[PDB]
């Protein structure tokens, strides 16, 4: 059907590490209306992309075909060979930015009990390697129950969302008061409005590079076509409405973690304040909480700016959260893992570039890509040795920027030059649209940073100018 | 003839106002090794496009000549045009730097003799707008005179040359020796050979887009292709030479600065060492002269680092520096303006673009592009009203660049793609040296500054994209 086949593992894909991990940090240091601002704005450019995947879906009858087959068979082969390069390699990377979010959480668990293996960041790299081997393992053999895998993933984020929600509406306790979270209150709200730069990560495109990860995934789409009863009314729906409800999820949760915890706070529980004169500053002050040393010190533990893991703290249950993020981090990463090594080992079928092409054998009798399987792993690898979301996550948003103003040109190209096997169905595709799509992602994708866009800009003249020639 | 034809001119219009007013103040800020390596970094682009200028003028047979007639008769419509727009701003930006540059030489003379206007700024612009208007009237009526011009301004800058050089090997009087200047000293010439980077602009980069329109100007031979001899003989060893020997005038001038004025002065006489038991803290201390109380505090008026004009007083005669300045501002001005109206009005003149073929008559019996000498007159009043020279050079750096990277890669391209009219006779031009030095003009421009590079890449895009479409 549509909605198991395409819009619930869209969404699957779409939720990851910064809607659990980021998006609470990201409210704290951007305000919630700038937070909203950043939100929209991507979504602005998945939500174009999406339409111009639309319509890529509804041209002709395309059977049995990935998300590099349709496109390629769309739109040109110069264009799509790029498209499917860069998408391949941002997906390569997405794998070593989730498990790395999964990494990280593993090491909160085990910091939480007092057992770390080496130290914070090492602990971080030896995890995520490890669960990535896992991951491979899972993808090369033992890929048959994630059909079923994916309902526990579902319904694990939805539980999660629900806890989280529901801890929120409770009044505060001495523990979670003392952490920065009271509950639902003006105050916190009108105070979290306004921006705070408190990092060398503070900044708009700075927080951008480091979300715009949570509105990837609607090219998961895609690639199910073939497994579909309907593509040309499948796709558009499903890709639409996990856009549409993913984004009111990301807003929901941040205007309500921007609302009941505050910027600053310290995880000592003797800080409630002391009855006399004093000379107590801050919100908090009102609730009895005196969190004035570690403020002006700038040695807070705890608080929407300083704690990772806010949406954990404030939930009326850890461990359900704990679960959420896990399902959603190896929801994503697999995703992430097996689009990458099909779209790669699809684009090495054709002989379109003279080195990859050793990587399109397959193994086994589903013909496997284990070899582009491995190539993704090492890649994933790499990545995850940085060990680190705030750096991985902007070249991740810089790819699958890249990726997404590529289609969205290819699209433009298509239709302006009248391309003769380029006549979409899809009744909100339009080729100005799709232009302005593109602009704007190669724009926010220099201004976020502009030596990696220009690498990846490059990239992509290459491709294309060496499959024109 | 190849000499005064063809050498000469580019002699005249690469030769500019940097080489008088910034290139002392660049060999003070980024030493003498560095300035040499911007030098040679941006002769490197420079004479890599004029390898491919060469090329393009010894492709066929043209007999009208002209810059964007040799180029998108040689290269294509799309790629022709692009260049002809591109070049014609930056030449239209150059006619305001040169402006700018003569402007601010105009003031410094007022302030030593005389009085000031309004501002210090202020007058640069009344001074640069009013000469710049007669500019525009000496061309539009009296272009006549050009020979007689292109000696006097040539013997001019040979005589201010000249003098430069005799008066940097008198020893110094006490007013000179005040100023910084001490001859030639091995000390100082150590000290020079290591950056300083004071200032906002203190950068590799910042002094590159700085320097880089002292070699611009290559493009002066094919400009008169048709009112030559033998284009395909007299252009490259033309442009070659004078790319050379302008080389030459840049390293050796930046070489004998770096070593003959330390980078902190006072012009205070008083300022001689006095004969007792100081503290005195300075390398001219050895020379006699006690300059800590200014260089402690950052506030010298004089020296390598803080004297825009330390180049006329080394020299034994300042007037005669100041006549070289004005011969090269005023030549290299008249150039690119009548360079930019002319590409301009034959890019009109081919329907290529929407609106702009309102510019595309003439006037008169010779059929002057009057309506493209005005726009190219507003365009250079815009940037004049800038009265910064450090400002406007980084403009003309990222557009110059975008020019000879357009050049580059139409060469390439046309050479790969086996081009019907393509044929180059040049024995020197390769495609892959075009290539590269498209692609490091592109990669130093966007280093320069990246937005501006951007504009212009996308300026190009939307240029070529519509030719195409
Ligand atoms: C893309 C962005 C930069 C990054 C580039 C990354 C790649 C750089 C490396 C490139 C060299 C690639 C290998 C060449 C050697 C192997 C042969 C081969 O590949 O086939 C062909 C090359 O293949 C191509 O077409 C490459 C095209 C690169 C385009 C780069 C454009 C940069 C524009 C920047 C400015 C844009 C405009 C700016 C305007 C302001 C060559 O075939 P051949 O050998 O000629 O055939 C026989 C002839 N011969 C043997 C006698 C010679
Ligand atoms: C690697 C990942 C990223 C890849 C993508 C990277 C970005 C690539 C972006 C490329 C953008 C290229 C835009 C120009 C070329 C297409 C439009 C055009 O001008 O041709 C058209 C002329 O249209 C006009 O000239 C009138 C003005 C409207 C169109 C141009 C607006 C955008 C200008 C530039 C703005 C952007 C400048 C900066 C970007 C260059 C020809 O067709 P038409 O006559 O319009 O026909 C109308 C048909 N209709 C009647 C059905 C409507
Ligand atoms: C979904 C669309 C995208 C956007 C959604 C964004 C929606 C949310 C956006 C913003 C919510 C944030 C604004 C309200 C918070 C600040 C104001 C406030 O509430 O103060 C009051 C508490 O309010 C309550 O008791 C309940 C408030 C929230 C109920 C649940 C929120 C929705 C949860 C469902 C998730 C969302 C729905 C999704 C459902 C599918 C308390 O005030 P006070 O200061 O104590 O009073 C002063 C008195 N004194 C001074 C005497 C002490
Ligand atoms: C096959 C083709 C491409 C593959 C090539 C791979 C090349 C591999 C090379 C490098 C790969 C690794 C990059 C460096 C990692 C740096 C990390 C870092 O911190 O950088 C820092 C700087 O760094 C730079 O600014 C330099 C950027 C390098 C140029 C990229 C060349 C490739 C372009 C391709 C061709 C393009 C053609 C275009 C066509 C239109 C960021 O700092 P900042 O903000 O500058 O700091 C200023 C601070 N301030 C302002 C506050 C004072
Ligand atoms: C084709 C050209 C290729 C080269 C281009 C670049 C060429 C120019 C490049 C470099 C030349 C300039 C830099 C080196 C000399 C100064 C620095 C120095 O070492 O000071 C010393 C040398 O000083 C002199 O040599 C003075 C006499 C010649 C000065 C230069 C004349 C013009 C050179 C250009 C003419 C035009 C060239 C082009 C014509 C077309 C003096 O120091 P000292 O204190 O006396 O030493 C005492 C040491 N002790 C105290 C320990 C005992
Ligand atoms: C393909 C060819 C056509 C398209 C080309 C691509 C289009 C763009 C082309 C060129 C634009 C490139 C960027 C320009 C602005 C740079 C910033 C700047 O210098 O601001 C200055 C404004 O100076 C003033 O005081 C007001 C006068 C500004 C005149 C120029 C405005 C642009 C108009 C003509 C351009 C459009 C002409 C369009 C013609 C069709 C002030 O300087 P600052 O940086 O703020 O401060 C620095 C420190 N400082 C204070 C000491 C100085
Ligand atoms: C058809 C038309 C196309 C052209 C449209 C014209 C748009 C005209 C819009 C603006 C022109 C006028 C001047 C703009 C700003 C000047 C002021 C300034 O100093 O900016 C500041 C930066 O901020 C920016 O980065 C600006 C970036 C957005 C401009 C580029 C968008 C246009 C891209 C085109 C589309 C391309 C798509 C194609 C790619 C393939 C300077 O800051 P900095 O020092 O440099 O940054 C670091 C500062 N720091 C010191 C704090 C660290
Ligand atoms: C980063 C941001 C600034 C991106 C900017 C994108 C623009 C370059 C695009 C977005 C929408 C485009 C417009 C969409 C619709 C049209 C109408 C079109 O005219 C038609 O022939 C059809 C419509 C009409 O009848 O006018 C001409 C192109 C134009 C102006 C397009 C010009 C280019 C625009 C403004
Ligand atoms: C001093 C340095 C730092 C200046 C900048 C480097 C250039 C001098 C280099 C960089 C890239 C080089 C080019 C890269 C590739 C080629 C292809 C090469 O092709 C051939 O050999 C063609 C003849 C044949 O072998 O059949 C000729 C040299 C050339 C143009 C190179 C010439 C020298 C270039 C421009
Ligand atoms: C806050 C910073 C960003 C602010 C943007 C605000 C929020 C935006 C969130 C994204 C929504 C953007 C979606 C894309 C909108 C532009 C895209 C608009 O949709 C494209 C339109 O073409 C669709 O309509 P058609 O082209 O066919 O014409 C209509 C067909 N009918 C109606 C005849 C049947
Ligand atoms: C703030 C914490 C964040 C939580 C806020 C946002 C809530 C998270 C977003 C989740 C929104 C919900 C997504 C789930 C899908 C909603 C959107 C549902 O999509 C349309 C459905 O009608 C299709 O479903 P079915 O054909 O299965 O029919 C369902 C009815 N029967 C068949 C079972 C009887
Ligand atoms: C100080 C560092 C300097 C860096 C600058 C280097 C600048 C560029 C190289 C400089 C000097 C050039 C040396 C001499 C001039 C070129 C001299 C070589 O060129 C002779 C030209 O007339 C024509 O080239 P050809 O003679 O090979 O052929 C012409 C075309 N037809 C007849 C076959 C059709
Ligand atoms: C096949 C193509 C491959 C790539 C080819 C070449 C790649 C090598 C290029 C890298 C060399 C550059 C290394 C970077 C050096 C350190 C890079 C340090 O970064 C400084 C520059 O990005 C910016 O300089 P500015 O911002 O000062 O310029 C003027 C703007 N202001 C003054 C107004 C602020
Ligand atoms: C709340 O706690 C803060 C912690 O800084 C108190 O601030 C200090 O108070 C003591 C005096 O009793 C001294 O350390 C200084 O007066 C303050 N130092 C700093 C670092 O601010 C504050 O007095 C307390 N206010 C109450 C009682 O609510
Ligand atoms: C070189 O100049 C410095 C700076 O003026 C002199 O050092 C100062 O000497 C006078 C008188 O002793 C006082 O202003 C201070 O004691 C010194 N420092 C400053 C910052 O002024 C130094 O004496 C001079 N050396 C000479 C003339 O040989
Ligand atoms: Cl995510
Ligand atoms: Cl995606
Ligand atoms: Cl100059
Ligand atoms: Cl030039
Ligand atoms: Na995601
Ligand atoms: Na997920
Ligand atoms: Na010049
Ligand atoms: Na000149």
């Amino acid at each position: 059907g549509w909605v198991k086949g395409v819009m619930i593992r869209c969404m699957l894909n779409i939720w990851g590490v910064i809607l659990y991990l980021r998006l609470p940090w990201i409210t704290a240091q951007a305000g919630i209306v700038l937070t909203w601002i950043i939100i929209l704005l991507s979504v602005t450019v998945t939500s174009i992309t999406g339409l111009s995947i639309s319509a890529i879906s509804t041209n002709g009858k395309v059977k049995s075909g990935g998300t590099y087959f349709l496109i390629s068979r769309s739109l040109g082969p110069e264009l799509g060979g790029s498209i499917g390069l860069i998408f391949a390699f941002a997906n390569a990377v997405g794998v070593a930015m989730h498990t790395v979010g999964f990494a990280e959480t593993v090491r909160d668990l085990l910091q939480e009990y007092g057992a770390p293996i080496v130290d914070p960041i090492n602990d971080i790299r030896i995890i995520g390697v490890v669960s990535v081997t896992v991951l491979l393992a899972i993808s090369l053999a033992g890929m048959e129950w994630e059909s079923k895998a994916q309902v526990l993933f579902f319904l694990v984020i939805m539980v999660s969302f629900a806890n989280y929600l529901v801890g929120t509406l409770i009044p505060p306790s001495e523990d979670k008061a003392s952490k920065g979270f009271f509950s639902y209150r003006a105050d916190i709200f009108v105070q979290n409005l306004v921006p705070d730069w408190r990092g060398p990560d503070g900044t708009f495109f700075g927080m951008f590079s480091i979300f715009f990860p949570s509105a990837t995934g609607i090219l998961a789409g895609a690639n199910i076509s073939g497994d579909l009863k309907d593509p040309a009314i499948a796709i558009p729906k499903g890709t639409l409405m996990a856009i549409f409800w993913t984004t009111i999820s990301y807003l929901a949760i941040s205007a309500t973690i921007g609302s009941c915890v505050v910027r600053d706070a310290s995880g000592v529980l003797n800080d409630t304040v002391t009855p006399g004169w004093g000379a107590c500053e801050g919100l908090a002050c009102s609730y009895g909480w005196n969190f004035t040393e570690c403020t002006q010190q700038h040695s807070c533990h705890y608080g929407l700016i300083n704690y990772y893991q806010t949406m954990s703290m404030v939930s009326g249950f850890a461990p359900l959260i704990t679960a959420g993020i896990f399902g959603a981090t190896l929801s994503s990463a697999l995703a992430c893992l097996v689009s990458a090594a099909k779209v790669f080992q699809c684009l090495c079928e054709d002989q379109l570039y003279p080195l990859i092409g050793f990587f399109g054998k397959g193994y086994g009798k589903n013909k496997e890509p284990v070899r582009g399987y491995l190539l993704a792993y090492a890649i994933a690898v790499a990545f995850i040795i940085i060990a680190e979301l705030n750096t991985i996550a902007p070249i991740i948003s810089n790819f699958f920027l890249c990726s997404y103003a590529l289609i969205n040109f290819s699209c433009f190209h298509a239709s302006i030059t009248n391309s003769p096997g380029w006549r979409p169905s899809f009744q909100y595709y339009n080729k100005w649209a799709a232009l302005f799509g593109a602009i704007i992602s190669v724009v926010i994708m220099f201004l976020l940073t502009w030596w990696a866009a220009l690498i990846a800009i490059g990239v992509v003249l290459f491709l294309l100018l060496y499959v024109i020639y």
